[PDB]
């Protein structure tokens, strides 16, 4: 099929994509970075990332690979000397596809754009006070003072969503998670200090108490919004596709990440 | 239908059961505590739990129902002023049911015993260090030595779960989710520190090291089990139903317990 | 003496300043905002973080006090009821005085500036990620990689290091905490995650890895600093001296500001 | 002098015991364990627990040293290739001494019984629901539910308080620190959460509400107590006294132990 193969750029990734791409021109394959129906990745997960971006308005067409250069990824999961049976399995094409949940932000002002994150989204104020309210499906459920929130996906939570105490959970959940950044707590403010999980189709909203100016990131883009009147997150009805060569479950995948390799 | 009204046994409890028997004489409703199919429980969340497992082999025949006598409870979250209104609905009959999930813990020696948790289940050592091989679908994850370990159902998590450091997750979702009590780390133990999100199907194994004896709990119970070989936890295949006669969302109770009434 | 009252400059504020300066008016007093010896904070614990700052030149020669015209203050104890009976005892002034540690800043370019804190010093990056060398005393300690760190006073553990999970510490300890925002740890980063509670004399030193740009915050100001070759934390040889006109122990002001009033 | 050594009792601290000896029979050195006036621990942080608490009595005519027959431990940290420079520095005995804080326990009945701690005394309950009142210096602080509490020494710091989210502090810190285990926290019980740091000659004093039977632990000895009106925490004015032998700094011992070595 038509593919497409990005690279991190130091010369260990560009000399395994080169070779790939070698490999790959013995077969029915056409190199296509506009429609490629497969998208490989050759860094880490950070890499990984913005080929994911890179490709969002074609989701529903790509099954993404990714390679790790470096240490094992959470994406990245597959290591350089499989890259020859990897060109082989993707080439014949009769592999199968497993799919992750994603994340959809929504941001309104007084106007309206929406996000996919494969990691997580998270909301902090651009210098001064965070405070915003938190409402659950249009119930107003706490009103939170600190540093900001992040609302992972399910494979965003060995992420981001970890570092702030967050729970590991297995990615065929779909699901969203929020986490607190250092929350204020006394007999003035009040959170729930737990992390929260919830379910497709219910709706977080964050509505601004004084000032509207948030920094807003989407997995490692981020970029300040001013006049915010609301942000949402919901699951999203979209879903990240990897093209799947052999068993590498989850748990696993975590073991070797935070226990021992 | 045939019914029957557990109470927690003070004044207040007993005299609100004596007066809903007293409001269900006037409709065709029969006092039958061994085959109801509608279980109310006057008290708190105790009560309720005594409830649950009074019961628990005819879950599939039955709605329960709780009114806190005390504070607002997860279970038994109607008030004693609604209890006339309560009868009235119930008589008639045509309330809908929501489903909680509930977890399976299974307790292999050197035979078997299976229990059914509302809440959690938990498992720490018999006076002695407790030290288990913790295995997820049959790869081994981490040697956990602590204080010992909680596998929580959904609607369990604002329980013991909570104060554990997990996230509350709507029970919505059919999942379990394991926290950690007090486990050490350093360069000779590791573990995962952070909750665990399991989905429906997934068994999370617990394997002794040495001693293998410990004490087990599941919701209100807690026994020493000897001589055990493993210990199994996976979502039940089986589920507690509730009569619904109003809407109190699962986050409207998680504010109205921890954030304000 | 020589006395100055700053106020938060609401109403209820600037009418019980200038109701104790009447009242100041009926003693041997004068007002003088240059060289005052007692400096009254009438606010929260804000107007009382600049009071300090606006007089840290001459904190060896000044008593403060601190009147809280909204909710409780961990500087700002006195209630305005009381600020008539805190005029009379700061006229005849045979009051005591109890003294709090102070923390040492020091920034080193590539130059050097020095700041007091009586809160915290935090520091975080400048937009990438943040990556520092922690040095406890010439020892290389860890490579914490994460949102930042946070250095507190005993007085201030009740402010920001609390979120962070640190410990509360009554300030009669000569003491510095050290507390994590966030960070990364698995086979690669690995950090200590404890709060770190350094006795005096005790250097904590932070150090660039790559990025050099780091804002860093002293109480409630925080700057962007450029070239940035070093960080260092010590417990400052100076104190600040409060007017002590009751007793309202460091322990019942934590119970009445978290656990009740 | 007097000396006495102490093994764990496998083989490898058998027979570094016997040598030992062996190079202390070149001395002016007699063995002797009723009055040693050094003490040396071979095997790891428990079989030096145990030296401690074999002498406690003689605490102020006592030098301690602990070798490590396995890995680092923090009060056995010297290694067993050292044991012959040991001997020999002893055996002159020029070396200097340096001191840490220790944990005074009194558990007073309706009688009294006092204990030192250098780690740590937990407090459980004997089965049933823990509830105590937490009086510091004779004020309510709080009413604690949960499983129970835990009050550290400074070098207890890095053991059981750790696992418990408790800090680290440096052992020159004359103070002892309150850990929570699980604390259940609504709108009907409140806990403060944060670690509690304590200077000397304050007193935390634990007072039953309901069930007077709890389940003590001092280092590891842990013992049912019943019929107990009270416990008491202060910082002992006793201390253990350490031969100084080389420079070996805590937060090294830290790092040694936590980040890597
Ligand atoms: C470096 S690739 C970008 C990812 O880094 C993760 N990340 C950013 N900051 C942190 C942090 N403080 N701790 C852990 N992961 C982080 C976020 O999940 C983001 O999507
Ligand atoms: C009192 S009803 C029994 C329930 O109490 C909860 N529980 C027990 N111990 C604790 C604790 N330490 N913190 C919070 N909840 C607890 C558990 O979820 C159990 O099912
Ligand atoms: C508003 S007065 C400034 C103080 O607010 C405190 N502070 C800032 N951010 C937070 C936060 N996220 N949580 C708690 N306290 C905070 C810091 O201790 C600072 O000195
Ligand atoms: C094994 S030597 C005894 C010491 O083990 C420590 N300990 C006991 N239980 C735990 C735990 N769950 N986590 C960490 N350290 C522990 C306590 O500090 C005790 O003094
Ligand atoms: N989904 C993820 N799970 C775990 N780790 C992740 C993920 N995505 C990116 N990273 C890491 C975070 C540390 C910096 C390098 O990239
Ligand atoms: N599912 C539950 N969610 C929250 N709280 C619960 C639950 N079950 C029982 N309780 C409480 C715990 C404290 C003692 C009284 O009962
Ligand atoms: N030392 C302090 N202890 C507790 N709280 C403090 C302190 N200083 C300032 N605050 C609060 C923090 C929340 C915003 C208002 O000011
Ligand atoms: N003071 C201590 N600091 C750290 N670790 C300690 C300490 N005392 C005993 N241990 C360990 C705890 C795990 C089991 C082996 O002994």
């Amino acid at each position: 099929m038509k593919y497409m193969i990005t690279s991190k750029g130091d010369e260990k990734s560009d000399l395994l994509r080169l070779n790939m791409i070698a490999g790959f021109g013995e077969y029915d394959m056409e190199y296509d970075d506009v429609e490629p129906e497969i998208v490989i990745s050759i860094g880490g997960d950070g890499t990984f990332l913005s080929a994911f971006h890179q490709y969002e308005e074609r989701l529903d067409e790509i099954a993404f690979i990714g390679i790790h250069t470096g240490h094992l990824g959470f994406y990245a999961d597959w290591r350089p000397a499989e890259a020859d049976k990897l060109v082989k399995l993707l080439a014949k094409g009769e592999y199968q596809k497993v799919s992750y949940p994603l994340l959809k932000t929504t941001v309104k002002y007084g106007k309206e754009a929406t996000y996919l994150a494969l990691n997580e989204s998270t909301v902090k104020s651009s210098g001064g006070p965070f405070v915003v309210d938190v409402v659950i499906n249009d119930i107003h459920f706490e009103r939170f003072r600190g540093d900001g929130l992040c609302m992972s996906t399910p494979s965003g939570t060995t992420a981001y969503n970890k570092s702030l105490g967050g729970a590991l959970m297995h990615p065929s959940i779909e699901a969203m998670q929020l986490t607190e950044m250092a929350s204020i707590n006394n007999r003035v403010y009040r959170t729930i200090g737990s992390p929260l999980v919830f379910p497709k189709h219910h709706v977080v909203s964050l509505q601004p108490v004084n000032d509207k100016d948030f920094q807003i990131s989407v997995d490692h883009l981020s970029i300040l919004h001013r006049d915010v009147q609301e942000i949402r997150y919901e699951v999203s009805a979209k879903k990240i596709h990897f093209a799947r060569f052999r068993s590498f479950p989850f748990w696993r995948r975590v073991h070797d990440s935070f226990i021992e390799d």
